[PDB]
């Protein structure tokens, strides 16, 4: 059908980890589903001893906002760069065909906005991200990326097109961080975005990010912002990588039926341990879970994970289950 | 069926990179199969030119043994950590489910045992690791991880459902390492393993190991040591990174089926050149040999491997087959 | 059959980007076919500030050209290292079996050529290279490293057996190099290839490229050097890294097909954004292009392809299609 002519619809966006309300399998027709998403330049505290980031992010959040639809399915974005930002901005979704993913199509300086439309013809888990000529590693780096969700019309299937459901899905965007320090080994902070430019682009091409975060801080996902679960519950974890390889791990858990690479249309696997997404991709994984406790979810490069900041928690209340794993006998002194 | 009213089986460990003997397909029902490692804290010599490791193992290896059981089976591991220790240590098993794969019920100080059983429910290679509180990704590094193989009851299956089967395995760890300079360039030596802590994680922060070693040293699978086979013998390669990415590879073979996410409800791959074990994982690839000599099996980063020390020999003994490969012409001076 | 009983064909290779001519369904028996490929090393300048690589290349170019066959052909290569040269070197063909890939059968020191015969036998891209004893890792990342296709019989095939074909073929060889500095912080320029190789070797233990580049520099694929194509041609593009991992990605356009692993007897993915090639491997995607305009074909770590070098242009001719894409709205002020 030609969008022209497909109905409309509007989506309000919810903030990371959180995913705003959709139908898996439907029975509605293809849509033009309107969203809108205004960037924000910031600068962020990213760890436990005050390190800022000049950062740059859709709608407030490292990552942004997960974008829902079914495939068939008409995004039509509008992206909002304020006049109080400093940057130019465009977006660039890997779900799109053209235009180098729309980027061509999207330049907004401050104090412009413009609406894009690509019809979503792929099912699966992209990547979207800022792209700017001359600058895109460093918008990427800086915080400008999510995900757009494409859901098969008639929800997600495992290999023998057996229907497979979540009660909950997750939005996980993991960051490598570039943080300059200065000459007394402290990190840098800088009084604007433009300042931070030169000393980044430097420690982005030694490869070594300072920080590796979920969501935009070590430890966003933990404490009273762990994610959380019930005994039962399938949860969906889509994890996006709009710049660097990470592989995802649940301790405690598994990934029942993942897509690493992302595509619905291809088979899952199951039954992983640790998965992979490719830097510049988002994948997705299902888990059921089967005994109650604190998960960490985290990347298991574990010096990435525990020292650079790449884990989270997700928090599960139930019924603990001794056939699946039982102590049988506590820590105690050495038999003589 | 209740573990508890299941039969109990005991399994004598052997080093690797061998792995202890075991059947593939299987008449037996499910067992409670026990096994007991030791934590063994030492100093070893890592490489050629005398540089040690404050290294940390499961039973006096790196890797740690690896574990077969099937599907089905409960496994039922006592972890003993002497009083000669000096750090306290526990076991996630990656196969396992609930309490940060069994790390919360198995905290055991020097001096102390402790034995968890958990319900091996899903096929596959599967890192196990230490993980203690505060101090995971230095255990890790340090050596302590290793593989548990949940074999299919009716053993290794291709994509058709038929029959694989090996006549051999080994076991293969990957192990990058971390050991801190001084100041005069030379790598530091440690009198105790508390003494390396604080060096090491500065040198992990890097992200740059200054070592990968196969098994515990460089050249630990070459000499005397090298891996072996026939002409006409299947062989399974398990391969284990419990913290960063490797690509393995056989000089002169190939993968004829590779698991290479490790799980094997999942259709294996055919005819790989390189495969790939995401940190936190383990694999495993099948190979028939069909030519002798001695084949190189490395991680193909081949700075990884041949500057670095992440490589190893099999040699294999048969008949040259020259429909597979003919010198035709040897080297000699090139025609006027 | 014999292969010495079989027909003899020779193929003239083509430089990179291009692919020589051939069939891909064929109604062809086997046939032995001959190659010739002659060592080259020479001073590369591969950058835009005038940086240079003391580079080794197969005939002339990085990578060497792509050789392509049916599966149950024989490859029979000669391989020629002129006088003029300096170091040894050998070819390891990972689409072989045996010798560590023909190396230990084609050591060649200047003045010396070789002839190398071997089956074809496994469909797929494989990463040919250099590999002489001792000295590996440099021979690679200096250049010494293209592609073998070994196409099915019948032709590329999708998850259900159907056909695929494509209209064009390029080959893409990514290269992370090491070149090395002085401490007045400029690129080192040696006046022959062997007083390169210790500052290479320790720039090279870092792990850290100084660029990453195809097709042997900067930009080698842009400007009147952009690859090409229309709209409705589909296209298979070859990618190789014989050292490091890589992540290709189009941007604007997808990965129709993709066997990323590189080997045809497996069923490729389809609608990938990004795909990863193992270091040590050669992939394989097909895309049908869609749009018109100046496509990026990179790797989509950003760092690595904006600012090391790891990116590309395809420059497709033909119609715009606003139902895949089309801006709604211009950029413009923000409505009040
Ligand atoms: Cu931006
Ligand atoms: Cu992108
Ligand atoms: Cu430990
Ligand atoms: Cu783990
Ligand atoms: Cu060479
Ligand atoms: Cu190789």
């Amino acid at each position: 059908q030609d969008a022209d002519k497909l109905p409309h619809t509007k989506v309000t966006l919810v903030a990371p980890p959180q995913v705003h309300p959709h139908e898996q399998a439907t029975k509605s027709g293809p849509k033009v589903v309107e969203f809108t998403m205004t960037i924000e330049e910031k600068k962020m505290v990213i760890d436990d001893k005050g390190t800022t980031l000049q950062a740059m992010t859709f709608n407030g959040s490292m990552p942004g906002p997960t974008l829902v639809v079914h495939e068939g399915d008409y995004v039509q974005l509008t992206l909002v760069n304020p006049a109080t930002n400093a940057m130019p901005h465009n977006v660039d979704f890997h779900g799109a065909t053209g235009a180098l993913g729309g980027a061509k199509l999207t330049n907004v300086n401050p104090g412009e906005q413009a609406t894009l439309r690509f019809k979503a013809d792929r099912s699966g888990t992209f990547v979207y991200h800022c792209a700017p000529e001359g600058m895109v590693p460093w918008h990427v780096v800086s915080g400008m990326s999510g995900t757009l969700m494409v859901l098969p019309r008639d929800g997600l299937k495992d290999p023998q097109g057996k229907p497979l459901h979540y009660d909950r899905a997750y939005t996980i965007g993991e960051f490598d961080l570039y943080i300059p320090k200065g000459p007394d080994g402290k990190y840098k902070d800088y009084a604007t975005l433009a300042e931070s430019y030169g000393d980044t682009v430097q420690v982005m091409r030694t490869l070594t990010p300072s920080h590796i975060v979920f969501n935009g801080k070590v430890g966003a996902l933990t404490g009273a912002n762990a994610l959380t679960a019930k005994v039962g519950e399938t949860v969906l974890l889509i994890h996006s990588q709009a710049n660097r390889d990470t592989r995802p791990h649940l301790i405690g858990g598994h990934g029942d039926w993942v897509w690493e690479t992302g595509k619905f249309a291809n088979p899952p696997q199951r039954d992983l341990e640790t998965w992979f997404i490719r830097g510049g991709s988002a994948g997705a994984a299902l888990y059921t879970f089967k005994q109650p406790g604190v998960y960490a979810y985290l990347n298991h490069n574990l010096i990435e994970a525990f020292e650079l900041g790449a884990a989270g928690h997700i928090k599960v209340e139930g019924k603990w289950n001794d056939d699946l794993m039982k102590q049988i006998k506590a820590p105690a002194p050495i038999p003589r």
